[PDB]
């Protein structure tokens, strides 16, 4: 579909998604609260804010050619820390105080999903590759912390067993699964070929970042 996939999905119907997670998430009456389930609006506000702000913005492919190399559409300075991993799991919702949370999460976002982004340029070299497929060295040992859990929640009183994790798991992977390969084929990138690969067919995707 992408446009109107790209800016109405989003914007007009990801929000009414957000408009919102809360019009009833919890709140009681305004989520601060809350610590779940989240943030609520500080992900789908950081998710309907920017595919606003970062929605035009956002606009299919341009810095590259004018100066910047690469942040619009990958934003991804505010699509992927920020949705995302303001709430993979977490990775900034929990970024808890006590420890076992923590850095070992911001080891997945600002270590290895900052280095996800810090991750798709040196537009040859490296940094292209493996820093990002470092990640993908690492979102094994790491996705088996969150695939060791889920099936440890050492740390509620709560089996969320099947009914949260192997839901999120999946859907990471199977939609990081295709969250890490047509990035490729979703702009590597070049400069940048039909464009339809680029962002048209990434962006069917870029709905799970801002939620599901």
């Amino acid at each position: 579909r992408p446009e109107w996939i790209w800016l109405a999905l989003g914007t007009a119907l990801m929000g009414l998604g957000t408009l919102y997670f809360l019009v009833k998430g919890m709140g009681v009456s305004d989520p601060d609260a809350k610590k779940f389930y989240a943030i609520t609006t500080l992900v789908p506000a950081i998710a309907f804010t920017m595919y606003l702000s970062m929605l035009l913005g956002y606009g299919l492919t341009m810095v590259p050619f004018g100066g910047e190399q690469n942040p619009i559409y990958w934003a991804r300075y505010a699509d992927w820390l920020f949705t995302t991993p303001l709430l993979l799991l977490d990775l900034a919702l929990l970024v808890d105080a006590d420890q076992g949370t923590i850095l070992a999460l911001v080891g997945a976002d600002g270590i290895m999903i900052g280095t996800g982004l810090v991750g798709a340029l040196t537009k040859v070299y490296s940094y292209r590759f493996v820093w990002w497929a470092i990640s993908t060295a690492a979102m094994l040992y790491i996705l088996y912390v969150l695939f060791f859990g889920f099936t440890s929640k050492a740390e509620s009183m709560r089996p969320e067993v099947a009914s949260t994790f192997k839901v999120l798991r999946n859907v990471t992977v199977v939609l990081w699964s295709a969250y890490p390969v047509v990035w490729l084929i979703g702009s590597e990138g070049a400069g940048i070929v039909p464009l339809n690969i680029e962002t048209l067919l990434f962006m069917v995707l870029d709905v799970s970042a801002k939620v599901g």
